[PDB]
């Protein structure tokens, strides 16, 4: 039975990973070997790692958590007799892993492959990783067909590029199988807001908090659920602003599972996060980025997203006319699956691989 | 404050062809050199990290060049990072400069044998420089069409040509070759080992037993079962001198004498052209496929008789000599290499 190596560090890769992983499981063809270099995500999609490397930490040096990937990754997997190794995304595990087994000889596929924002060291260091990985992978598993041209750019063949589509769609729906996010949310149109990037901190949330406050003023059906960043000095500023007011619930960071499922209910989308501008539109929602650049140019171009900036006057126009405009709403919303690919990603990942071993 | 260049080499290879652009960042007063070591020219280290050793893990290697570099390219306020040709030092120095956010420029770029993992890592390696690297020195255009193939912006390329001519110029086998046409055989590879090596053996003493004015000299390589073959068949031949391995300076000293080389080396297959001698290739296949394109190098694998005819044809028809002396000396890339390398770098910094 062919030995597939799962490699990764973080929560996001685990998400996208979990959905290939119970299907190599599944299938009686493959026998998948986690190992990690970074536990509610394992318990939660029932991963059940064979190694914890325990390199990362917060604050390391780049420099320092690949060395360690580098020089540590390779034994594992020769002891597991590993005959393939998955990586995920742009993360730099995932670079420091596919480099450490092309050391030992050991093919590599990469999940999530072809996405370029076209903006050289931007961001730092995702898009040299991504770049890096291409050249190590022997099989690339591209989201969409304009990933897939984009390896192809960089001298990847053809025959080693398979559109698989994105894991993320089945991983939320694993978690799709809570007690006042429930109870604040049902019956009203609930808007989602979360602000966390650290440019976004002080002033900038202040006046995200102002809109929340016109929109709640001008629109009393109107909900918003917002958590609270873990920072006592930056939940400060949403309090002072927004805890008096009966149509906002301020919450406590959520765990997965029920972060998800409050995503699920809302009615749209106020993110500084990256991951969230590609999981509301692949759940139908329509997404508006609390920035005035994105890491996902992709929803900008299909129309599944919209950089609205910090600006309230624009925020509260913005979200009035996706409240007003059925037409405008699903303008944003049809785009938005498919955007980021289609879903059953993990079975179209075992094609490729049966096919090619 | 000068642009502090940083150079990162490990390797004899690397340090021969970033010598002559080192030697142009000293002379000229808008850079300043930087040299870190990771394993004659006048080459002053400034930092010297003991990492490589024979027989160590190539992630062993990258780990230590990945996880030390930084430190050192941050304290020397290094503003720009140089790093030569395939090697494992070139990749994990890119990556470590790319960590502290020091732009890469890239000498000898854009080599494709167009064989994934052949050789191994060096073919990986190229690719993964070529990711990392703002600045790009191909040798020649056809190097330069590689990296556009790769996704590379043609404002980041530049024809520079190859140092490696420049580097060139800069007693008892002197007796033995003085007077005579020398031919010079390198023969090292794992698949030559034993019965072809005994065949290579055979074509030497048929030419020496035809030619009585015609020398080889053969340095052994330090396997005895390579030794053992070649002191079988040639030890009693008095046109024959085998050797030890030779120091470079006299190494490039005997190939500048020599009237043709006879080798399995990739790196002898460049040299030998470079200093205008026609290279017969030990091989039913090369690296460098341009020499045999060009006509100043020519496949004649283990074949005696093969072997025999075009030494002797060198030997005899000097137009036959010309034809394959010209092509070579700008076969990979032109000369004057390191002017047009500072050239780019004063334009994009
Ligand atoms: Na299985
Ligand atoms: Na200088």
């Amino acid at each position: 039975a062919l030995r597939v190596g799962i490699v990764y560090g973080t929560r996001p890769e685990a998400i996208k990973l979990a959905p290939l992983v119970l299907a190599l499981d599944a299938d009686p063809g493959f026998e998948p070997v986690i190992i990690t270099t970074g536990d509610e995500i394992n318990e939660l999609f029932g991963l059940r790692p064979r190694h914890n490397l325990d390199i990362m930490r917060p604050g390391q040096r780049l420099s320092a958590m690949a060395s360690r990937i580098v020089g540590e990754l390779g034994d594992p997997l020769l002891d597991e007799l590993v005959d393939v190794a998955v990586v995920q995304g742009d993360t730099s595990t995932a670079f420091a892993a596919a480099y450490a087994a092309a050391c030992e000889r050991i093919p590599v596929a990469h999940l999530e492959a072809g996405l370029r924002t076209g903006d050289r060291f931007e961001p730092f260091p995702e898009e040299i990783n991504r770049r890096l990985i291409t050249q190590l992978a022997d099989l690339h598993f591209a989201p969409t067909a304009d990933a897939a041209g984009n390896l192809l750019a960089e001298g990847v063949r053809s025959d080693d590029v398979y559109v698989t589509g994105n894991t993320v769609i089945d991983a939320m729906h694993l978690v799709l199988d809570n007690r006042e996010l429930d109870a604040f949310t049902e019956g009203r149109q609930t808007v989602l807001l979360t602000m966390h990037r650290r440019e976004s901190w002080g002033i900038p949330m202040g006046r995200v908090a102002a809109a929340v406050a016109e929109l709640c003023r001008s629109r009393p059906t109107l909900r918003f659920v917002i958590p609270l960043h873990p920072n006592p000095e930056v939940r400060r500023v949403f309090r002072s602003h927004l805890s008096s007011l009966t149509q906002v619930l301020l919450c406590e960071p959520l765990r997965y599972s029920e972060f998800i499922r409050l995503m699920h209910r809302a009615v749209l989308v106020l993110t500084d996060s990256g991951g969230v501008q590609e999981e509301a539109p692949t759940l139908g929602k329509p997404v508006l980025v609390l920035r005035d650049r994105t890491e996902r140019p992709e929803g900008i171009a299909a129309g599944c997203a919209r950089l609205v900036g910090t600006d309230p006057a624009l925020i509260v126009k913005e979200v009035g006319r996706l409240l007003d405009d059925p037409e405008a709403y699903e303008a944003m919303r049809r785009p938005g699956i498919v955007c980021y690919g289609e879903g059953d990603a993990a079975a179209r990942c075992l094609e490729a691989l049966r096919e090619r071993w």
